[PDB]
């Protein structure tokens, strides 16, 4: 007797007091004092005024600077516009549900917050991967004849969508299902529920190992390469002071964006070792949503890593935000 | 009959429905919504999570790099103190007190919380003031035979300090006081109520001339003259297009810190104006508040553009948060 059970919901919170209420009626001020739903807006509304900011500025420099239009920033464009999927259809709707203390929106809001929360996180983890993918081809060039051009960009664009809706499509269709998690004010995948009418217990094996365990080891793959063929060729051109720096600065970038990658990766893998074991316990509104709490952090500080230090992007932000001169 | 009256505090509201309570005591949820309170909690949160590690930051790097310990940059870590004033004695204050809906310390902690809040608006009012003096001196070298040292810019920051106890401390004295302002979760002086036993008028006329028209002729001047200057050697030496460029880039910041400038200062005068005319008509609790409302937005911009726009500032922070590399 974990939480209180109903019709698309899954409130974590024992009823035995009579207290609980749908996540879609009533407040959930048992879950978390009405402070705290203050602060899960204080937080919305930090990744908001940081997240919107750099995403839509990614898209408005790309537009005001043709040296940025190159096939291989395009899936940069995607991962922008990604963010924003994640700063509109969640942090947006998270902040004005939270003020309520319950989702608002009723069961079918949640179908839509859901999905555009969960299409926007998705698209942003595969264009990451895309990337890694793109910049493994184009270095280490494992195929014997080939260039790297705008339609081959705009299928690892289109690739990105296609994972994406194989992930949040589902839930609409009957594959798991969108219910409110944590605080009852956002909604999502129902990892928390055995709903054996939606097969949730095959779906979230498919998540772990299509939507966690593939992008992982693609990411790692494709940047090891990289950076072994990197420190390859300047092992043959140790003569020249620039590659060696080029060498040193592309492995440090690579550890940086691995780094990035790991923290939010990590503590998804942390938590489901600890209810894999420990399996007995209930869970407050806490157990598997601190990661996705964290994770949200990705929709401003993956721009700042993947954009804001690229060395053409920086200059075109500052050559824009100052109305055109230095 | 425009608001509420009491020891120690003026609530802008009628209390001819009975409902209005202490503002020590009692939330004040009849001046906003409770939902409104958390967005004052967030904006705080927000200005709590850009202002400190910015300005805490202006004093770590100044430790690791011993280029940016010269004297003309020490009232620019006055200036980092001050916003940290801000940002600990104000806004982590209020964010606190914003989610009880009212000043919970008491008639006591709003002689402290004003009186620190205000003393570092004040220390970053005059810091700006004192760079304007301590740059117009060095560059417009208008005393014969002065060198600027390291004890000409330690009395620039005890000057800051003199002039922000000049405003903070009278109020503790007698004259003027501390009371909750706006929806009562701040304390700050008391310009919303003619108070005849601490002389509130001639505190606000104070506060008008010194510490209000004094340092917009004293900015507006010196760095006036310091573009005259600039300029006017630069049209000597149009040979050299270094010269040409570096005026035009000083000429651009002084544009940018004077535009800043007017961005706080232009709202108190406006409001002011709309209270010298319109006199008869009442105010609610955003009336000379809005002002003080994205003032305290200071504490993040002026270091951005005081100390991060700063040329050897920014690298040094590049190299300290990059563990010393790049
Ligand atoms: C967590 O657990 C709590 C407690 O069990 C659940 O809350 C209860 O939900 C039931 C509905 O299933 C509520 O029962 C309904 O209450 C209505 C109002 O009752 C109050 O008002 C009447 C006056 O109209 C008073 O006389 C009465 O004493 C109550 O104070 C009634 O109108 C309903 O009556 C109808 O349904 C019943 C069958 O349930 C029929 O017998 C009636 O003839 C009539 O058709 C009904 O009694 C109950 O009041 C709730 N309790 C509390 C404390 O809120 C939550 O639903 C549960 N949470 C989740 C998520 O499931
Ligand atoms: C804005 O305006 C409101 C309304 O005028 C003010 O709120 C009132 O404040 C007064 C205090 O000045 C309150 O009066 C006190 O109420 C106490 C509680 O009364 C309730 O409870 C008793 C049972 O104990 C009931 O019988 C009664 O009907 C009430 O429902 C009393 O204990 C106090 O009595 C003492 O003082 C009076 C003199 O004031 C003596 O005659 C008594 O013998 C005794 O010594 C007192 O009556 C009043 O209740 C408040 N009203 C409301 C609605 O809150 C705010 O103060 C004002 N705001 C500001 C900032 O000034
Ligand atoms: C993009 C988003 O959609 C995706 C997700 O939210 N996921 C739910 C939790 C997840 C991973 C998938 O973690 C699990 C642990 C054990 C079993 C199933 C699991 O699914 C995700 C992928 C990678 C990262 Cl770095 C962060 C989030
Ligand atoms: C540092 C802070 O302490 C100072 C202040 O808060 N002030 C209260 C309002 C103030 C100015 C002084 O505006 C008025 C208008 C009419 C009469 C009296 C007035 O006082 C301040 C000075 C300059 C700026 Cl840019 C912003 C704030
Ligand atoms: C680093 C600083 C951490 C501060 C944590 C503050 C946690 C406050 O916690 C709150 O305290 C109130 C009493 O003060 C209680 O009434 C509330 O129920 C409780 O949630
Ligand atoms: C910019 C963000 C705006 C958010 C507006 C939040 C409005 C909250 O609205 C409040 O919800 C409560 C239930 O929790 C009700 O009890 C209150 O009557 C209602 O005012
Ligand atoms: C480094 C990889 C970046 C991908 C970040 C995606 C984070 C998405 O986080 C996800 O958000 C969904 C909707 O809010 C929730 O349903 C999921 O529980 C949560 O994991
Ligand atoms: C998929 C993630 C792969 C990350 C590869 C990081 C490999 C780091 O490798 C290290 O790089 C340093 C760079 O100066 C060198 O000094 C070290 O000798 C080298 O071992
Ligand atoms: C010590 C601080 C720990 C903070 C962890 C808080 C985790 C709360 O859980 C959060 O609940 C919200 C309700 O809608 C969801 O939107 C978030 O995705 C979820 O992470
Ligand atoms: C740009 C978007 C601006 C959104 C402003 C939202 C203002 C909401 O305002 C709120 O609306 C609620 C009903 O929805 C009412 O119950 C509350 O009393 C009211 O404060
Ligand atoms: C990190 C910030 C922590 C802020 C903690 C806020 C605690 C608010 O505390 C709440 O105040 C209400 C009065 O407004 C009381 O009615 C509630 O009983 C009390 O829980
Ligand atoms: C460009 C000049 C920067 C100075 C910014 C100082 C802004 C201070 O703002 C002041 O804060 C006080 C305490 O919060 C309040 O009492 C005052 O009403 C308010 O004007
Ligand atoms: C105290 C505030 C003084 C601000 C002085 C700003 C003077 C701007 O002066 C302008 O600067 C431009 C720079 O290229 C020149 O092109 C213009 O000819 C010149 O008039
Ligand atoms: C359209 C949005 C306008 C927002 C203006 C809100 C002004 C509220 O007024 C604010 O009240 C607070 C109460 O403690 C004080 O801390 C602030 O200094 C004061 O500016
Ligand atoms: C040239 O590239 C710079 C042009 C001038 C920009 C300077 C102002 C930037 C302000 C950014 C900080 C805003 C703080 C808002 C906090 C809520
Ligand atoms: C070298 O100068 C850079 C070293 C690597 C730093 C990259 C990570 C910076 C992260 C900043 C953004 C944090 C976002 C948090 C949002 C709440």
């Amino acid at each position: 007797m974990c939480g209180t059970e109903g019709p698309n919901f899954y409130v974590p919170f024992s009823n035995k007091t009579g207290v609980v209420r749908s996540p879609f009626e009533a407040p959930q001020y048992y879950l978390a004092e009405p402070w705290q739903f203050s602060m899960l807006a204080a937080y919305m509304f930090l990744l908001i005024m940081l997240g919107f900011p750099i995403n839509f500025l990614t898209l408005y420099v790309t537009v005001q600077h043709k040296k940025l239009r190159t096939p291989l920033n395009y899936i940069l464009l995607n991962l922008a516009v990604a963010d924003l999927f994640m700063v509109f259809g969640g942090f947006t709707t998270t902040l004005y549900t939270s003020l309520h203390g319950y989702f608002v929106f009723g069961p079918t809001g949640c179908n839509l917050e859901g999905f555009f929360a969960t299409l926007g996180g998705e698209i942003a983890l595969w264009s990451l991967v895309v990337l890694a993918i793109e910049r493994y081809v184009v270095v280490c060039k494992p195929m014997s004849n080939f260039r790297f051009g705008e339609n081959h960009a705009i299928m690892g664009v289109a690739f990105t969508w296609v994972m994406a809706l194989a992930c949040a499509a589902p839930p609409l269709v009957g594959w798991s299902r969108y219910i409110p998690e944590g605080m009852q004010c956002s909604c999502g995948i129902d990892y928390y529920t055995p709903h054996e009418e939606t097969n949730n217990e095959s779906f979230v094996i498919y998540m772990f190992v299509v939507h966690f365990i593939i992008p992982l080891i693609v990411i790692f793959f494709c940047y090891g390469q990289l950076v072994f063929t990197v420190k390859e060729a300047a092992a043959q051109q140790q003569e020249s002071a620039t590659t060696q720096k080029a060498e040193k600065e592309v492995t440090r970038m690579v550890i940086i964006m691995v780094i990035a990658f790991l923290i939010c990766w990590l503590p998804y893998a942390g938590v489901a070792f600890y209810i894999f074991t420990h399996q007995g316990s209930c869970f407050g509104p806490i157990f598997m949503t601190i990661p996705a709490f964290f994770a949200k952090t990705s929709a401003v500080y993956n721009p700042v890593i993947y954009i804001m230090m690229n060395k053409q992007f920086r200059n075109c932000m500052v050559t824009t935000l100052c109305c055109g001169k230095n």
